[PDB]
This record gives C-alpha cells, sequence and structure tokens, in this order.
C-alpha cells in the first residue's frame, strides 16, 4: 500500500475544533425568500450551475445569485459550510444569503457581486508588478482557507475574480471544496484537467492544502510567460506526460518510490523519458518582460512533484518575489 503523508501546516485544525464547524452532513440550512431578489442577466455558467446578476430590492444593491444544478445534496450543504465558515475571510466570496425556488424545488447562493475584469483584455496590459500584486492577493485567501481547515481543490483563472479598476480579488467557486483531517482518502476526481496536481494524476488519495499550492504554480507559470494553459493535457493520463516533458521523468519516479505510489502501468507506455527543463527556456521576446529570477526560483518552489516539498501558502507570502508588494 501507499506511504500515508499529511500536511506540513495546519494539519489538525479540525481535530481539535468541534463537530458543528466541519460535519456538514449535520449543518442546518436557513433558505431565505427569492422575492429580496430580481434577475438582471446571465453572467456565467459552470458544469454545476447558471449565474446572475441580481439586485437586492430591500437595499438596492447588486449581487450575485448561483443557481445550483442538479447534484449530490450532499455537494450543496458541504459548499454552503464551507463559505459560512469562511465568511469574511480575506479575499473570500462573501456568501450572503441561501434561497429557494418553491416551484422547481430549486437552491441557490446568493454572493458579493464582484465586476469581473475580462481575461484577454487583462492579460496584454497586466505588468510583471501586477501579476506579484494579484499572485499575493490569492495567497492571502489559500492561506486563511486552508488555516481554517478547508482546501479549494478547484484553483483556477476562472474561480480567481478580479475588478481591476478597484484591485479587488476573490477566490470564487467552492463546490469542490473539502475539510481536511489528516490521514483522510479524498476523491482524485477534483480540480480542472490543467490545474490537477500530479498527486492526483498518479491516484496518491491521501493528498492536502499542498494542492491548490500546485495549481497556483500552473496559473503562475501561464501568466508569466503568456502561456494558457501551461501544461496543455488532452485527457488525465497526457496531462501527467505534458508535467513530465517540463519537470522530466526522473523527478516522477523518485515521487512515486517515496510514497510507494501503484503507478497504473499504461503510464509506462506514454510517458516516455524526458530530462528536467530549465524554466528559462520558456522566457521569449512577448513574456520576458514578466520574468525575472524571482519569479523563476518562486515558480520552480510551486511545480514540484513532490506535494510535501512545496511551499505552503504562508512560506510563498515571504518569498522574495513579493519583496516590492
Ligand atoms: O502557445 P501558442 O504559441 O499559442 O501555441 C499553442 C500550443 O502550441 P505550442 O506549444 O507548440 O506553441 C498548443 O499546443 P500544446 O501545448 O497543447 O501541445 C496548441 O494547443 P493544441 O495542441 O490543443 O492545438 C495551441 O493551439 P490552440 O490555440 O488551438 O489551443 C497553440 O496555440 P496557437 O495555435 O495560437 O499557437
Ligand atoms: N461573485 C461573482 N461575481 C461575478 N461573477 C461571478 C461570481 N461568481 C460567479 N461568477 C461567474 O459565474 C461563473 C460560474 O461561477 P461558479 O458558479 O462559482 O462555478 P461553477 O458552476 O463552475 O462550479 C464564473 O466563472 C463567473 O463568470
Ligand atoms: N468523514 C470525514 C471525517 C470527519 C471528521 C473527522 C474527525 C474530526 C475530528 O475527529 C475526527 C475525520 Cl478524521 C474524518
Ligand atoms: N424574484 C425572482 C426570482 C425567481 C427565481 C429565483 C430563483 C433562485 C433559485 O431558483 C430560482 C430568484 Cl433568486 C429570484
Ligand atoms: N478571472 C480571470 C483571471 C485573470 C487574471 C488572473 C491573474 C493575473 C495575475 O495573477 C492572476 C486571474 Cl487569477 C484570473
Ligand atoms: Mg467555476
Ligand atoms: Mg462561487
Amino acid at each position: 500500500g501507499p506511504v500515508p503523508s499529511r500536511a506540513r501546516v495546519y494539519t489538525d485544525v479540525n481535530t481539535h475544533r468541534p463537530s458543528e464547524y466541519w460535519d456538514y452532513e449535520s449543518h442546518v440550512v436557513e433558505w431565505g425568500n427569492q422575492d429580496d431578489y430580481q434577475l438582471v442577466r446571465k453572467l456565467g455558467r459552470g458544469k454545476y450551475s447558471e449565474v446572475f446578476e441580481a439586485i437586492n430590492i430591500t437595499n438596492n444593491e447588486k449581487v450575485v445569485v448561483k443557481i445550483l444544478k442538479p447534484v449530490k445534496k450532499k455537494k450543496i450543504k458541504r459548499e454552503i459550510k464551507i463559505l459560512e465558515n469562511l465568511r469574511g475571510g480575506p479575499n473570500i466570496i462573501t456568501l450572503a444569503d441561501i434561497v429557494k425556488d418553491p416551484v422547481s424545488r430549486t437552491p441557490a447562493l446568493v454572493f458579493e457581486h464582484v465586476n469581473n475584469t475580462d481575461f484577454k483584455q487583462l492579460y496584454q496590459t497586466l505588468t510583471d508588478y501586477d501579476i506579484r500584486f494579484y499572485m499575493y492577493e490569492i495567497l492571502k485567501a489559500l492561506d486563511y482557507c486552508h488555516s481554517m481547515g478547508i482546501m479549494h481543490r478547484d484553483v483556477k483563472p476562472h474561480n480567481v475574480m478580479i475588478d481591476h479598476e478597484h484591485r479587488k480579488l476573490r477566490l470564487i467557486d467552492w463546490g469542490l471544496a473539502e475539510f481536511y483531517h489528516p490521514g483522510q482518502e479524498y476523491n482524485v476526481r477534483v480540480a480542472s484537467r490543467y490545474f490537477k496536481g500530479p498527486e492526483l494524476l498518479v491516484d496518491y488519495q491521501m493528498y492536502d492544502y499542498s494542492l491548490d499550492m500546485w495549481s497556483l504554480g500552473c496559473m503562475l507559470a501561464s501568466m508569466i510567460f503568456r502561456k494558457e494553459p501551461f501544461f496543455h493535457g488532452h485527457d488525465n493520463y497526457d496531462q501527467l506526460v505534458r508535467i513530465a516533458k517540463v519537470l522530466g521523468t526522473e523527478d516522477l519516479y523518485d515521487y512515486i518510490d517515496k510514497y510507494n505510489i501503484e503507478l497504473d502501468p499504461r503510464f509506462n507506455d506514454i510517458l516516455g523519458r524526458h530530462s528536467r527543463k530549465r524554466w528559462e527556456r520558456f522566457v521569449h521576446s512577448e513574456n520576458q518582460h514578466l520574468v525575472s529570477p524571482e519569479a523563476l526560483d518562486f515558480l520552480d518552489k510551486l511545480l514540484r512533484y513532490d506535494h510535501q516539498s512545496r511551499l505552503t501558502a504562508r512560506e510563498a507570502m515571504e518569498h522574495p518575489y513579493f519583496y516590492t508588494v
């Protein structure tokens, strides 16, 4: 069997807390009334919801209404309890209300509105300083939720709302988030393909908060190198091969051996042999103004196969890459 693993930080935060904090199945959800909200327009969609801009008619304030689609009721209770636990945390989206549609029996979550700036319009305008600034804001949200015993497990650009004009950043979409319990074996079918950590791809179930630090590394690589996504897998198996084409196959076997992971033998047919690439090889004329020795050193410390070797969110905040913020 595989070697057990635990987070290096905030390991026993849920162990020392009462049942009410982490037992989301037992949590009493009090559903408000939808009549306080008038829907304005569709803002987005996801594999799990339909998201609308709305107005709260009791204070003329804009809100966001996330109407939840057919899914396990256990999953909705989990998302509600985590949002309630993290409510008020730095750069965490604020859950304002929970309402139901009497007729169709459909639950909806009501959030604070974020005036999200478009990514395609943002990319070219983003400077080295702006990347450092926003990366730091995400770290504040991750250090906070990890300190609260929660793993986000779906860190990606689509789940980060930025109101560039107000330099306001919010980490959203807590639908895949989970309570960290040391030694727990989690479902590896989480995160979005390009952002999945090697632990998920090799089916190592005892992962932790460090999964979020890998995803953050993928976002940083994509921003500084202007290559979106950075690891462009066409499926979950190919995703590991794309990582192996950068980090090399030697360190992948060291990781598998350290945790006694039973690697699916089909991988030995597609992985091949790949040398470890230097991060400097991703520097080109279009991205050199965003790359620096500090940026490459910070990225190298997040994008590691070994989930225990990655920087924690607090260690990342102390990195020289952030001295200017
Ligand atoms: O980053 P770009 O210069 O835009 O090039 C990428 C990249 O190709 P290179 O890595 O060879 O530059 C992708 O290839 P992979 O990294 O995925 O192997 C490819 O994606 P597909 O292979 O899925 O086509 C993508 O094409 P697309 O824009 O259709 O995603 C293509 O972009 P360009 O064609 O714009 O260069
Ligand atoms: N608070 C928000 N402010 C503005 N837009 C948001 C907000 N929350 C969600 N959105 C939009 O709705 C989309 C879907 O968000 P989300 O429902 O949380 O994820 P999913 O359905 O994929 O689990 C986002 O990608 C974004 O475009
Ligand atoms: N079903 C997941 C789960 C929930 C709670 C705990 C717990 C917390 C404190 O003592 C045991 C553990 Cl270890 C696992
Ligand atoms: N007052 C109009 C209206 C109508 C329906 C909804 C709804 C929320 C969740 O499901 C439906 C909401 Cl939020 C508002
Ligand atoms: N909502 C799309 C989007 C766009 C840009 C970033 C970014 C930029 C620099 O650091 C993070 C992020 Cl996190 C998300
Ligand atoms: Mg989403
Ligand atoms: Mg959300």
